[PDB]
């Protein structure tokens, strides 16, 4: 019946493609828990039409979920990325409502639930991850009412006015309510969920504000209670802090500045390419600052590192076209031959190279239109043990709830985005250090370990 | 100092362009109150660069507000229609954030406040109308703290996640909080407003659900309390009921059906042209039903009457192009020469002609994506004293909160929109009558008089 | 070796899909020649992956060419319709240059040549039809130097400045030069071909103007001479004339006018849907005339009958969208419920119904941007034995070279298109008759029989 | 009556904006003729609403033509740049036919003719320049039949099938026929003009091919004959040759290569931004070569220098957007931070800097879709006295008729454009020198002086 007493369910297995374990991430965050539990991980291995035979990793048992390329297209590229993703992110792009996508999403979700049941021992603890798998908790509780089930959403949970658009709004809500604990990064998501529970499902809920890792909400579902909480994700702050101190990284950061023609100021953007990330906004702000002579085109350069994402989704292709136009435009207007003012890469950057960029950057531009947390904001902070740099951060990130000492911006307020970029570029050394010290105190004290433990303690208490 | 003890403030004066009073509307709803008060109306006369000399109407004193064509472009076509309107309607279209529009909106709002102060006697009651004038209550209270000020929003008040986009979010919120009473059509708007008050402004508010014309919310603003309520607007039900019974109207309805080639079923759409109104959705549903042979192209016709709106706003021009494409397409595919399946007019229809269409229509299609109330739903119901017809109504209207006996649809769920249109077309006489009787009981009992009195009683109680 | 002494090669067999002979067309025009020759027809049967076994029709032997759906996509929808077609029609739409399309076009052309060789007896006469098969004459002469080969292009032959764009310009030119006779509708095409022969291929040609069915051009290709001529295609004028006189047709024409609400004037457009046909132009002209009050929206109606074409080619889908927008727009602006000013059908009209429309129409609108001949202009004329009606005809048709008594227009000169439509609508009975009599004298004397005989006499003389 | 016996008429005066004479160009080419004649120049000074008082330059008398910003918009940006320009260049972009533009073009042309008459002495020689002023010769001959009038078109003269689109085709043709000599860069243009003369105007013309600076064509216009010829424009080859040899230029070329990260190969594009210039084609070719690994992204760089043009014309803005997208795209895909594979400037480059780029570039990419001559091809050749470099040149330039030793390409044949770019990048030193020597022999022997003298000798012989 499966001999795992702790099970993680996520769209992907924690491996890279023969194959090896992916570095960092949740799987590393859960390392010391797997040392005391019989742990399993359920997910798609990332290859189409694979076996579903369990793979032993010593520390982990991997249960591959079989998906065809067609399953992936309709469940993932379709329903997950082109229905749920834009809807949950404040419909920045118009969601597509497609019944064939929904039906595949249901099937695939069931397949994940079945795989989980195979792995899970009696009374096992299950942690379901993220928006692609919102039906699993209910499906799992129906197959296996003995299980303790947690669910955490890594993206925002939208306001009810928007969520209601979903023709399958009730099925998704019922899906989440199959969990013992439903967690979000922010109290706002939790409160939206409680309100949805009363409005759409008619369940009795708690009415108080939801705290951070405390003051939990409750939804009554017949005989049982669903716990609702906010657990803001973070990074392995100490590890990144240590990694950024390496001599090789610091020398690379110096070499990067030399390769850029030794600018006095470097702005940096690091993003998975997504319309949620507000890359177009920072480029527009930068172009207008150059037009206004408020940024010196001779000693200031912007580096944007976009890692490719969701190429088969038309909205992402269109966003890529817009950004790339902006890059060519800005350089043609304000650059010189042999000296761009914008450097842009559309590719995955090796982790040590990326860290060197964090170390090199005088201003980190993290300006999403809407983002669940955004780890890049926290990664930059963790890397600046030298206390240099400046973080310009959108209010519409979960990170802005913790990183209040950054230069916060409303990305829709372009005038203030521009004022703020100038302010960050021209800050005094002391003021820069004051902010970075405060940000680091936060990020170092609130790491992924605290997050993981807080969620699992909450989940454990529902027993 | 002005000798009016009751003052209405709205973007437009209640006149038609020399000039005469506009029929119906709020000005008719307030007729018996003006018989017992010295009443004034403040608004733009609809002509550019006019005098601001008061005009006596016997029952009313009209205070024209001077606006230039440029004022109208930036305050109205700009900020009101291309910033606030799309934002408040769940960003169906992308709002434009423009500082020049904001500054004009502020100036014009101040000009309205000044005009109000001129007209208003000491201790006068003021009722400010709608989204173009959200700054007036605060501006007015600053000029004239002796006044009792009510404000009613005729469009939805969006969720906080969306409202927060507005770079001038705080100024707008402070603006509304200048009122003694802030009213919305729905509890949902009221509750969004209270939540915004706590989150953005930090004011202490009530935490309970907001009732309908009862169980009011409260926002504490220093020394004074702001009342927050839901007052769902309606029509002069009895008057429209009476008007629809005229012999001439009923004969016209018969003649309309003959001019349409005597179809067995007529579907009707009546809308101010707006992307909020979901005209594209009903056309898509109709086209697919015809493709699927689920509607008989030989005996069923759809009439769409769009009255022109906001021609200088690009989004409205684009929507008009899309709808008109759909019309040509559907007729080219399923019509015959001499017999369209879709009749479409882009023009204002005389009121008696419009009522004849309500009487003629077997199915009323009211399918907005998002609408504050939508009066057309209620007008149709009021017209069907014969108890014929069927109302297909979007859940995303304020009207759907009262007209639950209609055929309710999620307009994003196209499959169900299509199922519902077939069901309404093919309903039994008895089932049709059962629904229409129940709808009429509601609409006849809850008219614009009840709405107006409920709001003003609430406003009066803040003294 | 095949026992046919006269062979027609065309993209399609002359059949309809079991199957029966297509009415009218070239196959009917060649009926009395097949009575004195052993005739064969080579072409695709219109079904994918068919046999290539000959089919005896008594009067004809049909040699089916096997094509896969992929062959059709790349050779026909691709190279023929999306490379050659827009290029030859003055690049109204941007040609797509695709090497995979070219290679398939070559393969398919070879397959046609092989099929021809199978059917053709020693010394047989072969008539290759149109732009999809321009490589066949050279390929055929290489396989079978005993054959007499004619080729006729049914579309315009573009000026050299445009033809030169084609990366495979030389291969196409060499292809055509494989024929003993290369014929075009117009001297202009013939002269373009001669000039191309000198410029691109370097062959010695004649330098005189090319006559109509006379004064032929010559291209010297080593040992042999290629004849170049103009043979303007026509219709079976006498048959259509006779058909239009039927009592049933005339009664249908009257019934059509009654079904249109008995307009005083009917304008008609009849076209295979194509961006070459200038349907968008006549709609624009009509809309502006209505806007200007120069056409009476109360007693004048426009009927447009578009038969579907090339749905898998994006440019045709886009044109359909534009036209259909125009239709919806014009009706929404100038129509009434129950009375459109534009009736539009996107569907094949039965031949007797179409003829009834020709008979009913007061003004025939034939306004292509560029058209090889356009048979509709001549069909209308043939149908008006009552001498009623008016033909408005684009100068950029081959038909305008013969139908000079029509109301000729430059479709790019919209002001004059509009003036001309008013003039045609309001012509005196006598002036209308004078033009229609002259047009009919032309069309009745120059029919498809004269065309076919003239081409084949020219082809025969090369022996 | 004006005391100038030689008069140049062009859209612009030969000055830069107080003001000074523009370097190089036609005005320098005509320097030794002005030393023996009383010369005048008629044109717009480039400022709106100026005086028309003559300005003495000692060597020249400048007659400013008064134009308002509105005149410029409708005559120049409108008719010239958005009607004639796309039409004459094979409708790469769709011409706009606008009667208001035409009427302004007529008025402005008349104003130029009047200014000319003011300056011109009895029996004076007049040289009218280019496509904005095609009506002047007829207008001038009507005012002043004593004048000898030449006209030269600097852009291609399109084939008749395209020219015929122009609603004002006859007025333009009559306009040109007002000249004693009409000259084009190429025999092809001359021959198109003769054919147009016979077809549209019905004039008797010569029928032979038109030679280069010889074997002239003739159009008979009543009593007088119009000479038609081909005079391919060139540059001051010797001066540019000398200029490129300067030590400072050669050092700058070396410094440019160092600033580019010392690539082994530099490709260069230099163009006035125009959709005729095929900048999008070379970028596409370069991107695909990089994708295919046929160009080394580590040691090969492309520099594109676009100088801004016609910003108020939407087609030019759209082309700029497309190019700039391509630049950003290619760099994001194949560049490195600190090392773009494409450098792009949208700005006027100082002449000495531009020459340094010619000297630095290993491959010159001159790939227009259609261009009258293209001087950049010849400028590059003149600069390479070191015999290094390679010229990749579109067949669809007038320059390709003289520069046959370059690497000629059909820009529509992208496969061959790509093959050719690889071939040019990888040519042997010797083969490179062989081509460059031959090209230089041509360009050095056929300079702007030969062109100017040949045209004026032809013009003089019509006396
Ligand atoms: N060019 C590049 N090269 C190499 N690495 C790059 C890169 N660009 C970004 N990365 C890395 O990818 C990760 C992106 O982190 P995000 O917070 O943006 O996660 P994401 O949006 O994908 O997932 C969701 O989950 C996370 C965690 O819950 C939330 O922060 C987020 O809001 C939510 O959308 C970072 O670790 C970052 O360093
Ligand atoms: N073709 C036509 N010819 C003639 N008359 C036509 C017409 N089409 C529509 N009308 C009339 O115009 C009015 C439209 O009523 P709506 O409820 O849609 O108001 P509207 O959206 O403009 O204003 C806002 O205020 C009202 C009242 O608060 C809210 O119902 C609404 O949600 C909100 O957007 C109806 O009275 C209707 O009969
Ligand atoms: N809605 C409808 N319903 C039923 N029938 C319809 C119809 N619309 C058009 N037709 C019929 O289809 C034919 C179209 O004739 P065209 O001259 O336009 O041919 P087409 O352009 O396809 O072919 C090419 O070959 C012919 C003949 O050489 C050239 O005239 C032409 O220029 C060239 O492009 C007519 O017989 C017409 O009556
Ligand atoms: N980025 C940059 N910075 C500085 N200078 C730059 C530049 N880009 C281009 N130039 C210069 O501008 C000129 C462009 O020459 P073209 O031949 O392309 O002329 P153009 O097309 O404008 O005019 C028309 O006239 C000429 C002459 O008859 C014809 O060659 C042409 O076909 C026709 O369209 C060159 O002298 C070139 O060196």
């Amino acid at each position: 019946s499966g001999d795992s007493d702790f099970v993680v369910v996520a769209n992907r297995l924690p491996i890279d493609l023969s194959w090896k374990r992916s570095p960092g991430g949740l799987v590393t965050a859960l390392e010391p828990l797997l040392r005391r539990r019989r742990g399993a991980w359920i997910g798609w291995p990332g290859i189409p039409d694979s076996d579903e035979d369990p793979i032993v990793d010593g520390d982990l048992v991997l249960y591959p979920v079989r998906l065809s390329a067609d399953d992936v297209a309709q469940y993932y590229e379709g329903f997950s990325n082109a229905t749920l993703w834009p809807l949950y992110h404040d419909v920045i792009v118009k969601p597509i409502y497609n019944r064939q996508w929904w039906e595949r999403y249901v099937e695939v979700n069931r397949r994940f639930a079945e795989a989980t049941s195979r792995a899970a021992a009696r009374g096992a603890t299950v942690w379901v991850q993220d928006y692609q798998l919102q039906l699993v908790p209910k499906m799992l509780r129906e197959l296996r009412p003995d299980l303790t089930i947690g669910f955490f959403l890594h993206i925002p949970f939208p306001p009810v006015e928007l969520f209601m658009q979903l023709p399958w709004r009730t099925e998704i809500t019922d899906g989440l309510l199959g969990a013992d604990l439903v967690g979000f990064h922010l109290p706002g998501g939790a409160q939206n969920f409680l309100f949805l529970a009363r409005r759409l499902v008619g369940a009795n809920t708690s009415r108080a504000s939801v705290g951070v890792r405390s003051k939990f909400g409750e939804v009554q579902i017949g005989s049982r209670t669903v716990k609702v909480g906010a657990f803001p994700i973070s990074i392995d702050s100490a590890d990144l802090d240590r990694q950024a101190r390496q001599r090789s990284i610091r020398q690379r950061a110096r070499q990067i500045r030399a390769e850029l023609g030794n600018p006095r100021r470097i702005l940096l953007g690091v993003d998975r390419l997504d319309y949620t990330k507000g890359i177009d906004v920072r480029l527009q702000a930068f172009a207008e600052l150059l037009a206004e002579g408020r940024v010196n085109r001779e000693d200031t350069v912007f580096v944007q590192l976009a890692t490719p994402s969701r190429e088969r989704v038309e909205a992402y292709r269109l966003l890529r076209d817009d950004i790339e136009r902006q890059v060519g435009h800005i350089n043609g207007e304000y650059g010189e031959v042999g000296h761009p003012v914008v450097h842009y890469l559309h590719r995955p950057v090796p982790r040590e190279e990326l860290i060197a960029f964090f170390v090199a950057a005088d201003v980190m531009l993290v300006t999403p239109l809407r983002d669940g947390m955004n780890l890049v904001a926290k990664e930059y902070v963790a890397c600046r043990s030298d206390l240099g740099g400046a973080l310009v951060l959108s209010e519409f990130t979960g990170a802005a709830a913790e990183l209040g000492q950054a230069y916060l911006v409303n990305p829709h307020n372009l005038d203030h985005v521009k004022d703020t970029m100038v302010a960050a570029l021209n800050q005094t050394p002391e003021e820069g250090r004051r902010r970075m010290r405060a940000l680091r105190r936060q990020v170092l004290a609130h790491d992924v370990d605290l997050w993981a433990r807080s969620f699992l303690d909450a989940l454990a208490s529902t027993r």
